[PDB]
């Protein structure tokens, strides 16, 4: 096809192991999640992939995934662009809580409701929240307006703030002929995939992208996929 | 009262920093990487914050930067890479050790090269083991014919580094952005010579330490207000 686009979702974080809600909390990769990034990188290397520009979030689990991939394909010299708009979904007041704490405080019914909803956000991260200053006062978000910096996000919100970056910064690069690599998170990449494929809310909520696996799109000049997304790796993976 | 930080990368693999590594894309050795970690460590201990980073397109410099951002927990910073901050291109000498260089060219000519600001080594010819590896590398594909060197005098190196300094780095500093530059001995020589107004002789005698944060305090004219300070224990 005219264009080729590659996505990669970061693997396991240190908080995944604690089964806590990370969201915008900047958890690093676990050793195993770092190895996942190494395997992805290796798959891209074995297939001879070349990029011209890379996009990632401002969260280190994604950024470190990118670094690991560039290292494996010997393209550390590529231009890299970071943006909060590709950050994981903001889980608001749930941030820092584990599974038990969440069901204990809110009940199974309510957590099931948050889980299955496209457009209901979790509770806001208020100023007395233990990670409030850690996230909302981090200088990396200093250029954000009041309306841009979320206290919490529905999946709809996450996608809504990811897609402007896609349209305004990545899309022109692709049409300029640049080969793009995006290293980001489950839900921001869900935003990109929902847009590319014209998926429904129902469909996108049932889509779980695998972690650490290069995801390959073949796009026409209008950035319409010409075939289903392909996963890159050995046969078992 | 601007604050500027420079860092020169440490040891590269296979003793290449003692073999005119130049534009060959040598990685850090484990030890050069540990030097970078110590630098990062010192910057963290002093509570340094940056807003933007500049580096070359050579992986030993880039990995040095990565190691530093990792240690100071600022992996989210914007990073700009440029060939103009590359190491000096040592032409046909690239990859050769001291003995091989003297064997091939004689002590007289090597002494003349060591001491010249403006005499380049011989060009890297098609029979050099790194010729296609470097000249056909995709990262330089947009460089014009005159821009991609076959060899460089120190003068050449500085001449192509300073335009990036003036056009890209200077406006950031004047905006108050706190800049970190992770690069190479001779490109950082270019910057230091411009800042301090050094003579050719002085800049040729200046050997910046590796893996150590080098700190500048600049006035409203980007003129240093005191000598460079080294950061560490
Ligand atoms: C931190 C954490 C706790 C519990 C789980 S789970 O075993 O129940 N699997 C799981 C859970 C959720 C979710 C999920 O996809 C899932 O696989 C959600 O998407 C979700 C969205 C909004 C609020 C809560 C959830 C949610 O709890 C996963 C992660
Ligand atoms: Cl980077």
């Amino acid at each position: 096809a005219a264009y080729k686009l590659v996505l990669i979702r970061h693997g396991e974080s240190a908080w995944n192991l604690e089964n806590r809600f990370s969201g915008w909390y900047d958890a690093d990769l676990s050793p195993a999640g770092h190895e996942e990034a190494k395997r992805g990188g290796q798959a891209l290397r074995d297939a001879g992939y070349e990029f011209d520009i890379c996009f990632t979030s401002v969260q280190k689990r994604a950024i470190r995934t990118l670094w690991t991939v560039l290292d494996a394909i010997d393209q550390m010299w590529l231009p890299v662009v970071r943006t909060w708009r590709l950050n994981e979904r903001h889980y608001g007041g749930l941030t820092g809580l584990n599974k038990a704490e969440t069901a204990a405080k809110h009940g199974e019914a309510q957590v099931k409701i948050w889980r299955r909803s496209y457009d209901v956000p979790p509770p806001p991260m208020e100023p007395d929240h233990p990670f409030y200053s850690n996230i909302s006062k981090d200088r990396r978000y200093a250029d954000l307006t009041e309306d841009q910096l979320p206290s919490c996000e529905s999946l709809k919100d996450t996608i809504a703030r990811a897609l402007p970056f896609w349209n305004e910064e990545i899309v022109p690069q692709i049409k300029e002929g640049k080969r793009v690599l995006i290293a980001a998170h489950g839900n921001s990449l869900r935003g990109i995939v929902k847009h590319l494929e014209g998926l429904s809310e129902e469909a996108i909520m049932e889509l779980n992208l695998p972690t650490g696996i290069p995801i390959v799109y073949e796009l026409d000049k209008n950035l319409k996929p010409i075939k289903p997304m392909q996963f890159l790796g050995d046969e078992e993976t």
